[PDB]
């Protein structure tokens, strides 16, 4: 699984409210977080089929 899949959402120092998705390391889902628009962690996404195809698989 890659590296950056189990570290909690990074909302940055933007002030925009952009709704992300990221992995859930405990849950193993994939959940929205709000996102400031602006120098991105990797376990970001624009939707949840693709932080489950990046960081869903063991």
């Amino acid at each position: 699984r890659p590296d950056f899949c189990l570290e909690p959402p990074y909302t940055g120092p933007g002030k925009a409210r952009i709704i992300r998705y990221f992995y859930n390391a405990k849950a193993g889902l994939a959940q929205t977080f709000v996102y400031g628009g602006k120098r991105a962690k990797r376990n970001n996404f624009k939707s949840a089929e693709d932080a489950l195809r990046t960081c869903g698989g063991a």
